[PDB]
């Protein structure tokens, strides 16, 4: 939190929680990056010259800015690195020259024009510093905006650019932050994945040029998370140091460390540039998103568990942010499409029988809606297979006893709409190219004001037409044929940013307008899981894959970043789907459990002893489920690293834990494995349901003996109480 | 060399000397890459359909352009991978369609519009195809050209875009080729450095997203040479598959490997998009640069020997390219600057009397030059220093029995010369901004007519002077604050680009104006040592760094893709300079002459021992010099791998060999070392001087049994006989 200037020696130290980051003015106003790293009381801000590296200021042959470590360099003048913003004036130039003009300091934080952001509820939670930069000769001045929070080790960054000039501005590039580390003795890790595969850990050595994880799909994508990491070669789960760069954003990002030939490491991030430019006329301005950047000297698991606390506590918002999610079941593949009012009411008395808390009605309820084909964009009840509307449904299923959700997807219209066919111009496209279809749908343009006016109307005609406390916002394709006909030739490269804006501004509005429903947000599983979302709607679904081994790693990955409270898991029927696997309910069970928890079956096909099974878990999961959603989550076997995943979750007071372990493929005659925890008080004894007393020092020093099984899943879980 | 079309598969197989590339034509015209490695007769050409990945043609829901491997992809219409290129429409689109229109394939091998390119002396060599791609709507049409030797493992690979439509069309990115493996399970290596220690080998694992290395400097560059290769994990030296990416271009480049989702690597290079446009008006088109590919199974050695013999006889070309090189000496640190015509020649009878073949007259001959500050642009020789002009130095050098060479600079002007007062605006820059310097000069703009044909005039009237018979080449610095007053707005970022070519038209005219004389390029050492400025001059100056241990690493690397032949290496005085070391004139000899061999010193000051070593080791290179530049060259030991380096070069009826071994920081009471060589043929049995007769087999699979000896710099060289 604590932001000071110090004019004797120009540098500026920003305290976030025990850790400091350190910048310092430089020469004729440039601003250098001294230190990020445990904090310090005072940091003092070599070789700046270099062969090839040229001189800016003619007098002065001691510095490059190909050598300067910045906060915000530019390509051009004397800099050969990876830039963070690039800007071509009407001459067709690209050099800029931004210089230090001013700064302020105030508590608090503020909002972000058009855009999430993480926040504070008081002004004491953090300070925040405005450095003012200018190109005096172009009128370009560029805000570079930073906060630091109180209690955790957490900086965000974000840059605000202005055009106070006369002429045209045309940013080619504008990423949130950039900083130039001193060495690049690390590995990176980044989260790549696949739908089905979301976020599996990939961890490599840096190499002398540039590495790089981006998304040119228009959504932050499944393909690969907005986050990265620089980690300490000999850092793990439990102690080293760690530098997390998670970007709150969910359309096109670029993630990149680029290590140049004095292994320094320059890591950059923001919109991706690809494809990308943003036209400044006289008076506009542009920010740009905000990339949260956590340092920790405890491993993996205190960075992900300051983004934990951060992002569910002062990201996340609305009346279900600190409140434990509901145990929900999908009632898709009761029916994929096949359905009537008649079947769901009895469906609906089974499942609250079972303790079931929330019941979801999914696809085909709107329009002609009958396949992965029709009828998007036009969110009429279709009063055929529900007469009563959603009313009599939902009504009934509240006096059963349970909440009433509900499927939309509201970014996407079929060309067999009604829509489609009295504004073909109101989706994404380019003029005369073909349409392209991502299950036989098109991208509605919500760039445009009119689209995302018809969306408020109209989605909330359906939402307050019956009591509904629960939606999954769900988005099935990525963006092809990017533009508008509503923008001029020179803002089309706009089209897929201010697409996210208008999203952003249409959950907005409408989480606003239903302050009594749990927002869920989907993009065929996890394609979006990113903290843009998370500031809209508290929970994502993870993944399109149940599977449980599958989502072992889907987790434990997630984990890395986001909190449980967030992560999706639900239990589904088997044969899997994705996969192809048999693993027991109670595995099954195991999985989910480990996250927000819900069910997605056929209900009508279960076995008593299964239902029986099922009324046991939803006991379970309700018992533990605080500890699960809001606890300290520790990761301690990975399964990026072997057979085995094994995590725990901790109470605040360290007097519960909940303790979950995973093998695959366990080899006959094998080996006695052992679990050591963390986060226990030592001095605390421990009763484990089922294992008898142990000190707290045991079970984190010594370990416990887990019970000898082999087989090809197995999986435990136990609680923990302080005797 | 055999380049065909089966009509019935529309598959293109390209057979270059034992390796086959295959490519297929699929669905509506798009045209994918189906295989690349040891030659088979026949490859025929799954899983194309995958979430998130949208149908171009909606009547076709099979496959994505997300997953078709392509050979020239674009981004926007469903491929979401990186494209290897994208042109803006008038209405700011972004989005091109090409589609297979025609081919022709033909034998030879054409030239490249105003580039350097691989060729033949006669058709038989090579066969080459030419794809014709054509987007109707915009009348787009880009030419895919493909080469195949016959004799080597060669393809090569360029683009040509031309413009048959109407409208102006923005390239944004064209890069000269894009492969989709379909695997990336291969390391990667490039060749990162700086100035003082170039092209260091550097191996790594591939990660799930991009990595590249590139250069911005307007040059090929110091800090990363335009080369990539992918390796197959346990490739090394001696065996395993080797893929090779050779850039024929000295400027600005992209060299990139992109693995998806789906673990399918994306090779692409290029002239580097960043900062880079290009505008072509109705009727105009623009041709890019090569990559020259290869394929080997024999490892680092298989492939390096192909680049080697490719590059010295099929690149490399004027009256030198199959010639011995001169034993040259520099003079420079003999006087720095100070000099005049008195000392010149006795220093002459001296180097002649030791056996040096050439002369090299160093900076500061013309104008007011005398530090590293001035004249550079003013191009006449400075008659107080040689009252006798170039003429009767370089005459009375001649009768001495030495060829005389001298240093030009063409393409820097200094801020205090007369150019630059007559013609400021004739420098790179940008309105209204400073002009960074680097050594106090600034960079001619050569995208000019204007200049480049006053260079042409100003060199020719010096060269043509005296009798001289080589010329070094240097050019000092990278570019900043790019531009040209003689280019619109619209075509400025054109600058770099059009620099590069018009540097190619000038040392195109030089070298054809100065048939008699030996070019070699430098740029600080090696900082533009690449294939496209190979064409120009037959050899460069490696590195400014001479020191023996430092040199070790960087002719290693340079030895990866560039012929010894090409690669100056020479002998210099120590106390070294860049680094700091003191090794035996024995052991500097040892690696230099495993060079392009020569001089940098001052002889002035050699004590007669001294003298009498550099007698020998002249007379010692003048014996090996056939086999050191033209022979087969092989690694054998790597110092990026530990304290060892080794390698040997062999005759091409392998009746002769050179070995050569260097171990930096030998302990005391060391394990025995032993060296095992290859190419030789095991059936003979060959003298080694000093060691007595050994089978080529013995050689081969037991080993050189290395003389044990200790110490801070171990280096020995052998000459091999056949009995």
């Amino acid at each position: 939190m604590a932001v000071t200037y110090n004019p004797q020696t120009k540098q500026f130290h920003l305290r976030a929680g025990k850790a400091s980051y350190v910048m310092q003015l430089f020469r004729s106003g440039y601003l250098a990056h001294i230190y990020w790293g445990k904090a310090v009381r005072d940091v003092r801000g070599s070789r700046l010259d270099r062969a090839f590296s040229p001189n800016p200021d003619p007098s002065d042959r001691t510095f490059s800015l190909d050598t300067l470590p910045q906060e915000y360099p530019a390509y051009g003048n004397t800099d050969f690195r990876s830039p963070a913003y690039q800007v071509q004036l009407e001459n067709g130039s690209t050099v800029t020259d931004l210089r230090y003009k001013t700064h302020r300091i105030y508590k608090g934080k503020p909002r972000l024009n058009g855009l999430p952001a993480t926040y504070v509820e008081h002004e004491q939670e953090a300070e925040t510093l405005e450095i003012v930069l200018g190109d005096a000769l172009i009128g370009l001045e560029v805000t570079l905006q930073y906060t630091a929070y109180e209690k955790w080790n957490v900086i965000t960054r974000a840059a605000r650019f202005e055009n106070k000039g006369g002429e045209r501005l045309k940013l080619l590039r504008a990423l949130s932050m950039s900083v130039d580390f001193p060495t690049a003795d690390y590995d990176w890790i980044h989260l790549p994945g696949a739908w089905g595969r979301e976020r599996w850990i990939e961890r490599r050595p840096l190499v002398t040029g540039v590495q790089a994880a981006e998304s040119r799909r228009g959504a932050s994508s499944h393909q690969q998370n907005p986050f990265i990491a620089l980690v300490a070669k000999n850092a793990d789960e439990h102690q080293g140091e760690v530098y997390g760069f998670s970007f709150v954003y969910s359309g096109n990002f670029l993630a990149q460390v680029e290590v140049d030939q004095f292994h320094t490491a320059r890591v950059s991030m923001g919109i991706n540039p690809f494809d990308f430019t943003w036209l400044l006329q006289p008076g506009e301005s542009f920010q740009t998103p905000e990339v949260v950047m956590v340092y920790s000297d405890q491993g993996l698991n205190g960075m992900s568990q300051t983004y934990h606390e951060l992002y569910r506590t002062r990201l996340a918002r609305g009346a279900f942010r600190d409140r434990e999610r509901p145990i929900l079941i999908n009632n898709w593949e009761a029916t994929y499409f096949d359905f009537n009012e008649e079947k769901l009411v009895n469906i609906a008395k089974t499942e609250a029988e079972l303790g079931i808390e929330l019941f979801v009605l999914d696809d085909g309820w709107f329009g002609k809606r009958d396949d992965d084909r029709r009828s998007l964009g036009d969110w009429i009840v279709n009063r055929r297979k529900l007469p009563n509307g959603l009313d009599g449904l939902a009504k009934q299923v509240n006096e059963l006893g349970m909440q009433f959700g509900l499927w939309v997807e509201p970014e996407m219209v079929s060309p067999n709409s009604e829509l489609y066919r009295k504004h073909p111009d109101w989706c994404l496209h380019v003029p005369n190219r073909p349409r392209s279809e991502g299950r036989n749908q098109l991208v509605l343009d919500y760039s445009r004001e009119d689209v995302c006016d018809y969306i408020i109307e109209t989605i909330s005609n359906v939402l307050a037409s019956a009591p509904i406390t629960y939606v999954k916002w769900d988005m099935n394709r990525h963006m092809t044929e990017i533009g508008s006909s509503a923008l001029p030739p020179e803002r089309q490269r706009e089209t897929a940013h201010r697409y996210m804006l208008g999203l952003y501004r249409v959950m907005d509005e409408m989480t606003s307008r239903f302050p009594h429903i749990l927002f869920e947000s989907c993009s065929g599983g996890g394609g979006r899981f990113d903290p843009g979302m998370l500031y809209y709607m508290p929970q994502t679904w993870t993944s399109d894959n149940t599977d449980a081994v599958s989502r072992l790693k889907i987790q434990y990955g997630t984990s890395l970043v986001y909190p449980i409270s967030a992560m999706g898991a639900h239990v589904s029927a088997v044969p899997n789907h994705q996969v192809g696997r048999v693993a027991s309910l109670k595995a099954r069970g195991h999985v989910a459990m480990s996250g927000n928890f819900g069910y997605e079956l056929d209900i009508t096909k279960l076995t008593e002893t299964e239902k029986q099974m099922i009324k046991q878990q939803v006991a379970f999961y309700k018992d533990v489920r605080r500890l699960v959603q809001f606890g300290t989550f520790y990761r301690l076997l990975s399964p990026f690293e072997g057979n085995e995943a094994a995590w725990m979750f901790v109470s605040a007071d360290r007097s519960e834990a909940l303790v979950a372990y995973f093998r695959v493929l366990a080899e006959a005659n094998a080996p006695l494995s052992y679990l050591r925890l963390k986060g226990l008080d030592p001095n605390q004894d421990y009763e484990i349901e089922g294992l008898g007393v142990y000190g707290g020092d045991e079970l984190m020093y010594a370990g416990v003996a887990l019970p000898y099984r082999s087989g090809d899943f197995i999986s435990m879980m136990w609680r923990l109480k302080a005797v």
